[PDB]
């Protein structure tokens, strides 16, 4: 079935809107102890746990599909990941689900260095390139990340020995409150143009944001979770994905919950408001339908929360985090290209290009190379707005070496039910607001990867919070 | 509440059997869809999942306590860890249960390098000692581990890139190699200090001999932890529960009890499990019988050959259960009278019966706590002779301290474990893992000893109990 979300470009079709996904649900409805709002991995986990536990549970989702910020579209036999893609066995919650659903053997490596150009292309201005081996690229990035993360002499192991508890060492706060830009100022003279340029392209790819608005300590938190090394980051952040696409993973949550007979759902049904009453909570759809339950688990993202009317009023901390919003305006564009030899190419083009980091990520059945490309707020592009501009950005990663047969993307920035990609905090935002983002609010439990403790902003964080939400409901309802 | 398990020794009281544990269940009984045999983490996870899901579940346990190969004993306000101890957030299953139980902030570091002697004491013969900084110790072990693991150019990343699927690269002959054969290939590139360090470390993991420990199984621990020395440190020996493993076991127990669908009997060892046409029948040593539609059997690999199963098990199960795994790990705690040894570590190898030890804590009375390990190459049964056990301890740092207390449990002689944590013979995992995992009519065999990931860890137990509950759920 084909979803309203996403885009494709080919020479024969031009830009078209809406792409196939296994996440699309048919029919869109089948009609309460609990209402779960939103069917990303947070809502899916929570729904899976509550129904399995005996609770009569109703899923309300705005879109036509499950998966939220993470979903895949099969096109000519190749799964394009529109959002969240990479996982690893060091990510506790997603891994626990992969293995429980027997999908531990259903992964593919993104990297494949076994043939082709087998080099890293670094571009620091528009007219020229530098080329290196992947070993050389590793030495350059490790050297840069070393200097970047070494604020305590142990690359963050002293200030943040327990990433799940940011305040164990109170000096950590100073870094949460520091921006990319501030940190770089302290090491600027110790970095080459090549180390600085790679570093910034890489950390801005993580944050989606700008050097001024991304929290250095949020990055130290990612670093710490991955084991405080460059190799641990590579492994956790961009090495392994689902051979059949993320939406096949989401379908396992969905089939489990459906299979209980305790699941109610409605898709294409955006929520306008959630009001606490005496016995219960009343949820109102934009289309005016109404639904009542003893508890509501609300998994709407941080950047979307200000569109919803809550009663009573949220706290000051919830209000200001939601008004400032997180900074990830990440653009992710997929290109199926006609150069077979670029399977083993990787590339950074920074700061002059609207896509700054890219990798060869696979081979389609038709034998073309699949490139995935990322850009951020520091040099932003809305990839749907001018196909010719998007193609320039893709080609400037490796000028004069391929033609594009196809583009595939979803625009997370203009999507009204995301308004941003995965969470990434402003300087000071997590230390100031995390506690307020996680607290109870009547019979409303707020749960989203955006405010997880461990892998915050990943699929793993979304599953952590879905699990938490289910346990809170379980304790309170019995 | 005291357990039949464990031992304690002091100068004043001598050697006494039985020690306290939060894991002791009293009253032992409260009397089916499902019978779970075993109350270690595997069974606890399986029971927690089955109950929460609505199944009428019977738990039968041989011991007077839950936790199996992992439990803690609170003595004068200090948790002694009789078996499985360390966890990390890179261990998916234990970490998931830790955060879901809100215990993510209830851990503490074993290592404290802020005061005290702050050195590593290496002993390669009975008459001397070499002393280093902890930095130099890290350099020495990193160098030894690099040479040991570097079979493929990338420290195992090429032959074992997906530890959960050992056959992904067929070249992964390493499973069929012993510690001994691996060291033979790199013998000439290792100094005495690198070799002694390395052998002590690797034998502390396996609890076995150089000739009977799979090199490949070690490559697997090493891959699971990230292929680095530092990753092994983080995963294997850094963080433990402030309140002891038994307080974590209690959370699973309270959750399953709270459902109202839990039946249970402790001190109830099982002799047979028979598959009938409708159900499966489980008979205790004393003759009591219990019937369920399904059975989750979590008895350890080394105890299985004591059980009659109907019908016969595959040749693979039988071979593995008859050969057994090689971990005969001896683990000894000492409360000692030297405060400066909080930051001490030592290896004494090959001449001592405990070869590896660390400052792990400080009791409420203000004394240093040392945890000490021995293997099968120079083995001691710590209960047989207290004075030999004290000597084994003293010789880790001769002349530097007196022993106020010992605490330990003999896992080897324990009829419901017959070994410690799983660790395999060369080839045993290649040959038998598939067998050890296949269904047996109405009986699901689950145990950390044949998990795919953190096999032989607490994590591996929770992996397997989760699997078992998914399987039973799928079938009923
Ligand atoms: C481009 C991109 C790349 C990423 N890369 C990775 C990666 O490699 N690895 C990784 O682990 N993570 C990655 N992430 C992040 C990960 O995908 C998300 O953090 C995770 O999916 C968040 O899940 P969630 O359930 O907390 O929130 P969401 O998936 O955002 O789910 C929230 C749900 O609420 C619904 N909703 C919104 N408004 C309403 C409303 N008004 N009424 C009803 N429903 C509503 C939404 O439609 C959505 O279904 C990436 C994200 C993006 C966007
Ligand atoms: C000394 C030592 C140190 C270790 N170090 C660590 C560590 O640091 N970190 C870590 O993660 N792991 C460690 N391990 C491993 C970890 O403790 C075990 O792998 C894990 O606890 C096993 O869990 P399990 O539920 O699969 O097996 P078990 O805990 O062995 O449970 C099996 C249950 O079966 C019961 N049983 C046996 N026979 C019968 C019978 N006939 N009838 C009824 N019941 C029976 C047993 O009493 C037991 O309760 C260690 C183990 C030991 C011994």
């Amino acid at each position: 079935m084909t979803s309203r979300d996403g885009y494709q470009w080919t020479p024969e079709t031009g830009l078209t809107q809406g792409v196939p996904s296994l996440g699309v649900i048919s029919p869109p409805t089948n009609i309460w102890d609990v209402i779960v709002i939103g069917g990303g991995y947070c809502g899916l986990t929570a729904t899976r746990d509550l129904t399995v536990a005996g609770f009569k549970t109703l899923l309300l989702e705005a879109r036509d599909r499950i998966g939220g910020r993470s979903w895949s579209s099969n096109i000519d036999g190749y799964p394009y990941e529109m959002g969240g893609t990479w996982v690893h066995w060091h990510q506790s919650h997603v891994w626990r689900e992969i293995t429980r659903y027997k999908m531990h053997n259903a992964l593919s490596p993104s990297f494949n260095f076994s043939r082709g150009v087998n080099h890293f292309q670094l571009r620091t201005n528009p007219t020229t390139s530098t080329y290196m081996t992947h070993e050389a690229e590793d030495e350059l990035l490790r050297s840069a990340l070393h200097k970047f993360t070494n604020v305590d002499g142990t690359n963050g192991r002293t200030v943040l020995p327990f990433p799940h508890d940011m305040f164990y060492v109170p000096e950590f706060r100073k870094y949460d409150e520091m921006s990319y830009s501030e940190r770089i100022d302290q090491i600027r003279d110790e970095l080459s143009l090549n180390e600085r340029s790679s570093l910034e392209a890489l950390i801005l790819t993580c944050s989606g944001g700008t050097l001024e608005n991304s929290s250095f300590g949020e990055f130290l938190h990612w670093w710490a979770m991955s084991g405080y090394t460059y190799q641990g980051c590579q492994d956790c952040l961009t090495s392994y994905k689902f051979k059949d696409g993320q939406s096949a993973f989401a379908r396992r949550f969905w089939e489990e919950a459906a299979g209980t007979g305790r699941l109610g759902y409605v898709f294409g049904c955006p929520v306008r408001s959630v009001v606490n009453e005496r016995d219960a909570a009343r949820v109102t759809a934009r289309d005016g339908r109404e639904f009542v339950a003893k508890r509501v688990v609300c998994t709407i993202p941080l950047n979307v929360l200000s569109t919803i009317q809550f009663s009573p009023a949220l706290s000051t901390e919830r209000i200001s985090a939601m008004q400032a919003g997180h900074v990830s305006m990440c653009t992710k564009v997929h290109a199926e290209v006609d150069n077979k030899d670029m399977r083993s190419w990787t590339g950074i083009a920074y700061p002059f290009n609207k896509l700054c980091y890219a990798i060869g990520d696979g081979t389609t059945p038709a034998g073309n190379t699949h490139l995935v490309c990322f850009g951020n707020s520091a040099n932003h592009i809305q990839p749907d707005e001018d196909v010719r501009e998007t193609l320039k950005a893709v080609g400037q990663l490796a000028p004069g070496t391929f033609g594009v047969k196809r583009l595939v993307f979803h625009n997370w920035v203009k999507d009204e039910f995301a308004k941003g990609a995965g969470f990434f905090s402003r300087p000071g935002m997590v230390s100031e607001c995390l506690q307020g983002l996680r607290e109870k609010h009547g019979g409303v439990v707020f749960a989203n990867s955006d405010w997880a403790l461990g892998w915050r902003s990943f699929i793993d964080g979304a599953i952590e919070e879905g699990t938490r939400a289910a346990r809170v409901v379980l304790e309170e309802l019995g």
